[PDB]
RNA sequence: GGGGAGGUGGAGCACGAGCGUACGCGUUAGGACCCGAAAGAUGGUGAACUAUGCUUGGGCAGGGCGAAGCCAGAGGAAACUCUGGUGGAGGUCCGUAGCGGUCCUGACGUGCAAAUCGGUCGUCCGACCUGGGUAUAGGGGCGAAAGACUAAUCGAACCAUCUAGUAGCUGGUUCCCUCCGAAGUUUCCCUCAGGAUAGCUGGCGCUCUCGCUACGCAGUUUUAUCCGGUAAAGCGAAUGAUUAGAGGUCUUGGGGCAUCUCAACCUAUUCUCAAACUUUAAAUGGGUAAGAAGCCCGGCUCGCUGGCGUGGAGCCGGGCGUGGAAUGCGAGUGCCUAGUGGGCCACUUUUGGGAAGCAGAACUGGCGCUGCGGGAUGAACCGAACGCCGGGUUAAAGCGC
RNA sequence: CGCAGGUGCAGAUCUUGGUGGUAGUAGCAAAUAUUCAAACGAGAACUUUGAAGGCCGAAGUGGAGAAGGGUUCCAUGUGAACAGCAGUUGAACAUGGGUCAGUCGGUCCUGAGAGAUGGGCGAGUGCCGUUCCGAAGGGACGGGCGAUGGCCUCCGUUGC
RNA sequence: GGUAACGCGACCGAUCCCGGAGAAGCCGGCGGGAGCCUCGGGGAGAGUUCUCUUUUCUUUGUGAAGGGCAGGGCGCCCUGGAAUGGGUUCGCCCCGAGAGAGGGGCCCGUGCCUUGGAAAGCGUCGCGGUUCCGGCGGCGUCCGGUGAGCUCUCGCUGGCCCUUGAAAAUCCGGGGGAGAGGGUGUAAAUCUCGCGCCGGGCCGUACCCAUAUCCGCAGCAGGUCUCCAAGGUGAACAGCCUCUGGCAUGUUGGAACAAUGUAGGUAAGGGAAGUCGGCAAGCCGGAUCCGUAACUUCGGGAUAAGGAUUGGCUCUAAGGG
RNA sequence: GCGAAGGCCCGCGGCGGGUGUUGACGCGAUGUGAUUUCUGCCCAGUGCUCUGAAUGUCAAAGUGAAGAAAUUCAAUGAAGCGCGGGUAAACGGCGGGAGUAACUAUGACUCUCUUAAGGUAGCCAAAUGCCUCGUCAUCUAAUUAGUGACGCGCAUGAAUGGAUGAACGAGAUUCCCACUGUCCCUACCUACUAUCCAGCGAAACCACAGCCAAGGGAACGGGCUUGGCGGAAUCAGCGGG
RNA sequence: CCGCCGGUGAAAUACCACUACUCUCAUCGUUUUUUCACUGACCCGGUGAGGCGGGGGGGCGAGCCCGGCUCUCGCUUCUGGCGCCAAGCGUCCGUCCCGGCGGGCGGGCGCGACCCGCUCCGGGGACAGUGCCAGGUGGGGAGUUUGACCGGGGCGGUACACCUGUCAAACGGUAACGCAGGUGUCCUAAGGCGAGCUCAGGGAGGACAGAAACCUCCCGUGGAGCAGAAGGGCAAAAGCUCGCUUGAUCUUGAUUUUCAGGACGAAUACAGACCGUGAAAGCGGGGCCUCACGAUCCUUCUGACCUUUUUGGUUUUAAGCAGGAGAUGUCAGAAAAGUUACCACAGGGAUAACUGGCUUGUGGCGGCCAAGCGUUCAUAGCGACGUCGCUUUUUGAUCCUUCGAUGUCGGCUCUUCCUAUCAUUGUGAAGCAGAAUUUACCAAGCGUUGGAUUGUUCACCCACUAAUAGGGAACGUGAGCUGGGUUUAGACCGUCGUGAGACAGGUUAGUUUUACCCUACUGAUGAUGUGUUGUUGCCAUGGUAAUCCUGCCCAGUACGAGAGGAACCGCAGGUUCAGACAUUUGGUGUAUGUGCUUGGCUGAGGAGCCAAUGGGGCGAAGCUACCAUCUGUGGGAUUAUG
């Protein structure tokens, strides 16, 4: 047989991301002396739209503490921030929507977004529109903090991780039905070449394990093991269960 | 460590025949008699078509419907409703340019054209059409998915090489005359369109034999002597099959009523039968013998056998040619060996099948390999087989034209 | 007389070349259309001029460009071959000639992307990689410290 | 200099820092300007005149770059304080965060006049030399009106997007004030102001751009990216006829008018009886006025279905600046 | 499925690449296919997936023992299988056999077998029904066609999606009005051919060739046998050979 | 007294030392493991590697003790401003000036801006990761395979290795997917020997006892048994019952069967050993005889005072020699699943799917006999039980022709032929009164229709009709059409399959090429001859054509009880076909004839033109329609019959 559609994606030729009109990597500022000990004041200059990304981005201008120059950062816009607002980054920053604070100084129940997975990153978790993480508890002896992620999972991170107070702007985007093949087309024209999805049962057996037959049927169980080769791992990969759920399933 | 006797296994010995060289034929390994695959592999070249993503440009009359928002009026008691305008939404409708390609299964169909032409058709603000520039390259790409497209090539492109790839399969295989002359059958084989094997053929010889100025043999008969269970015949003979009367009677029999008839059994007869039945039993078959390798005398050897001068076998001398049926004929023997290993027809016999110019056997002859006279014509029938000719005569068949 | 062959063809839908019958046959039928007179000329249905009749009917059968072509452009001459009839004609053949820029483009900039060095990988030609594992500046206001040249009291050029 | 918006011909200044321009989608609706078309007159030339037509046809300029003035736009300024709310657009929309009213400021100015400029170009009437003199000369190149008209362009203002519609060279403005200049000369540093002097090298440039210069073996009914775009009819870049321009019927002609064919028509009376099947053809068709069902996701179905009218000529009424 | 020392994937190779200028309202992998109304039962089988291990099997390496060593033996012995779990909008599957309600025919309520459940709601001679042109009705004069019904349905059936349904369709089908050369049944007209001429000028194909009947023959002859017969050179058509 | 002597302690015990199955405690013992911490290898992230860890010093405070002691903190949180390139101090210079110090001019350094400490900061970390080996999983990928025979292949069978009877034609041999059957074993005896008996069945008797219990006599040629199927063989046997045994053992050759006169299997006579049995002669090296089985290579066991183990020697190991065993059943012995409708190549008429040819079971159509049917009566008309044929418009059977191709179902169109005759002409017979009908003869001249459904042939119905007969011609006819069906590639459903995919099931869409050659045929010129040429004519020979029905009258007549109900002559017409023809009606119409009319154009009128025939009305001539009209015929010899 020939290599299959999922295999062809990793080559990254026609399936690469469309990044011509994107505004840059949305991320926090690099940790420094001011954010480690006190705070630093920046100003929101514009709220801009990033193609392929539902969440709006905020352009925040800071002032360099070592030479005469103004810095420009691209943040994930917490819902509520506005142009002309002053945002504060540091361990002494107050608990306000839009500020960047270590999760250790945050109280329990605080809602955060653009959370660092490991200290010194620039925001890695809870970055999509309408998403947030919650601080559950701290452990000042080991300098660890538990956080609930938007998937429902629970994670122990370092308390020096930083985050933005609030939720990511643009929530409810999935509530409106797309309603149109064309609107789906325009949605993925800004992201990557993945949208019009042909079914494997509609293919020939040479391009998919589910192809062929005089009827349009899978012919073999669609639940596949984790160790299956690349051209075989199609269907439901390592499914712990199948069918309609009755309740909430979590680890 | 070396000897003996008696059996068996050896490509051995037993007064060498080989080596070198040339030629011919045969079997192979090699391109391997010549031409022929579908494939496989290794390195390369293509996205000037087309598929998809990206960058930068360009393009899309005129009409219909009339979403939201806004204005005014009428209400009603209010609720809120109704009316007339304005407005210009939409993967909205008609329909140009453009893009596409339904039906006529129209034209053309050695065309204008290796896919075009006409009328009629679908869409025509969108998932729209399009130029250039870019990216993805062959078990790879790309695919709103047809195994589609990837330079008229796609169920793995094209180029060169490995490569004169292999082929039990198809086609072809070049001068003359002379002589000899087949097989389609046996056994083994993933053997059934092929081989190996025996058989049939040819060539080279060789060992002898007869005769003039016989070593022996035979697709024949006869004379002796065995072998057989087919044709026939048989069932008052065995095993099976089977028809009808008759004469008797024990009846763990029945029926109609002291019973009496049936049935049963027995006995003697009677009709009809057998590839897998038989007492009997042909015709045509098959084997052996018809002398000198025989016959008859005398002696010797033996470890075998043994009452014995026994028996059996072997060996050494001697004698006997009326050459011990007919007919015909010169025999024996070695090496090498090609083609063939699809058969078919007829008298008789014969299996399956209603049968067949059907399928399968036996014997002999024939066609195939073969022409000639006759059957008008015809592979096989009847007659007869062939160097080039003259005379004569026939066969089978004929003699109205 | 001997020696040695790439030594004899009717076939192989054999190979190369040549030639027939078909056959003066099929055909020279897509988009309405030509006529009169004259000129040159050996020669005119087809060239040129004039006069008529028609067509494209501005999303043209018009006027200009991009690709691509490469002299096909222009003048003169020829009528051998070619332009599937002719031809006095041609995008044919021959002889000459023709493309002039500071202000129109290229040239410059980056885009999608392509691609070296450092580094890494790799038997290897090489490949991955484009900021990532680099001591990646060769410049400049200005100041100072010296040489040098000038319309040299002074200024400028050149090294640290 | 101006209360201000900003203005004037210049109006010093480095490292450094901030910003702007280059630099942004598609669709709709209005308005301004130009080109084209149109209408009424005046010139010059031409056509028709059998009868009429004071007619019909052609033609009737002012480049860039400066200067001035219209005109368009403005979330620019000053006075002032609005409800009995007012202003205003086709739509909207705007106002105590300052409406209306009045007065200013700026930007664009492709329009008009002007320098260029009539000396040139065109039209027409004549006179020369000789193949060419940009020969010479006379007269003219005028005055108006219209518009949802078409095209281009400049603006304003909206709609749509889970789509938000490049980057870099290059150029400019501002913040700061390290520095420089001269002591009162008729002076200095400095000047993005006016004029004057010198230079701008290399490559491309002819022509075809397609029913004959390109690809399809060819002068091949195929294919191949764009720009400009008159009159009439009419909704129209539809189809039909015409002007500017172009052409010679698409690699030949003459004669005839047979069959069969290809393409285009018509047909009495029936009206799908043909055929697998109404295939093919035919019916209907535009606009105006009426009238429109089942069903329905309430949007539609819908040009449902069905009916009437439609020419020419002569009038009337209404709709504006 | 995945919280990034990750999921999916590329690559001969480098903690090299794509998604990713990304972070669960995201990326990747599948199935079904608007809206409406529903989506029944089965985890035995095959997959996928979780850990309790009572824990059995279980290589290399390591450990110990015997022998002079090569060797041999023993214990130990990871994942996987086994073992117990989930799970069908995973692949799929959804039967009979009995026991029986006052004419029948039909026949709930009870129990059992394989290999777990026995086909629920709906729907149907359907694009799915062999028998079959099923039976009834309607459509016509006449209907193997159409439609509506019926239910033991060879072999319907519920995201291998069931049922339905406005709007839409160069999709398949039946009937009706209108209209007609589709037809009865053909005819006439027009242009371009074909035609003839001047000029130019191919190709396919070709053992030899070319009149029949019967015969026999490789069983359907142009040739052979026996009969019928046979007269130069050609033109336009034609489709038997 | 503790003590075997005492449950007559099953020995069980005082005295002693050992180990035996379990538990616990430990070991500076051995090894293997689990957890926590460290950093330094190794990894990840951030940054322009910009302030890390301690010690401070002063200031902001909080507490505590009577100035300390401990701790905190690092100067920025109303405004959509500004922020760098040091101020200020404290010192050191001038080759510089003006009065050692001062002033001016130009400079330097330190603090402002603390010191020290080894990794820039943070997060992991001896894990992850990498290299090498080992086990699992792995159609993601690669390579390959997927028997043969066969009245085509497949499905089915095994006729593939063996045995019995028959075929088989009286030696032997002899084929078919011929017939009837058996085999892949079974046996320590069912092998070997000896002895002694006689079996199946039947008759007659005997308590329970009977058709079958056991006892006795008699008859018994085997009619029983001998294990496997069948055939042969066998009676003081080879059968039954006992007794003893292992000749079913160890060896070398020869031979038979199949056969090539290789092998294997099986078998036959000997020979040399060692044994069994019996008194002995003898018999016995498996089964009474003909079936019951297996190469090389590899493995495994057994045998020898065996041979090699590579410089020699000893010992393990290994190799060899000989005989058994582990197996190939496709049985002379490869290691092996499917699909292809997306397909490919070499071939085959050695072989299927058409026609044709043989055959005719089946289909269809006839005939003979006569049991019955027909009120009566075998035969008007039929015809049982039987029996003989014909035909090739059914389907089979076969495989001769064609696989370097003979285009394939049906319909449409068109011609000709056959008769086994539906009608019509002429007849014969009847259970023929008339009418209607049935049976048969000559006979194929003429005719045999319009439609609904279906792709259909076939069928069925509706309706006319004289009748609505059956067939052939390569199952006539595709360079004649059509393409509905069947028969490619797209797609859907059901069932089957794990799947790829299959369906002799349904459904929908799906390119129909070439004639100009020869002949045939249709027409058209022409040809040889009569000296040339023309006119008028004759005829050989070939073709051939007419067909059927109404109404009136006969006549409400014959016939018949009635009901009903004809026919010949004659008259008037019509159907189908054929040959012509336009006077008339209709069609056509570009006479481009004459009006009308739209758009445009020639200045307008008049007159015209263009729009591939602009459109439309009416139209001459011509052509043409059962859509008008006209015409269509006589004898001869005879068939069946009388």
């Amino acid at each position: 047989g020939r290599v299959i559609r999922g295999q062809r994606k990793g080559a990254g030729s026609v399936f690469r991301a469309h990044v011509k009109h994107r505004k840059g990597a949305a991320r926090l500022r690099a940790v420094d002396f001011a954010e480690r000990h006190g705070y630093i004041k920046g100003i929101v200059k514009d709220i801009i739209h990033d193609p392929g990304r539902g969440a709006p981005l905020a352009k925040v201008v800071f002032r360099d503490p070592y030479r005469f120059k103004k810095r420009t950062e691209l943040f994930i816009a917490a819902e509520g921030i506005h142009t002309g607002q002053f945002v504060y980054c540091g361990k002494k920053a107050q608990l306000n929507i839009g500020n960047v604070l270590p999760v250790g100084t945050m109280p329990e129940g605080t809602i955060v977004c653009c959370l660092e997975e490991k200290p010194g990153d620039r925001g890695k978790l809870a970055r999509a529109s309408g998403n947030y993480a919650t601080v559950i508890s701290h452990n000042p002896e080991t300098k660890k903090t538990r956080v609930k992620l938007p998937s429902g999972s629970k994670k122990v991170i370092s308390s020096a991780n930083r985050a933005v107070v609030g939720v990511v702007a643009g929530g409810g985007r999935i509530d409106k039905p797309i309603l149109k093949a064309g609107r789906a087309y325009h949605k993925y024209k800004a992201k990557r070449n993945c949208w019009p999805r042909v079914r494997g049962v509609a293919m020939n057996p040479v391009e998919h394990p589910f192809g062929g037959g005089n009827h349009q049927h899978i012919g073999k169980p669609s639940t596949i093991r984790r160790d299956a080769p690349a051209g075989r791992k199609v269907g439901l990969i390592a499914a712990r269960r199948t069918g309609r759920l009755r309740g909430t399933k979590t680890v």
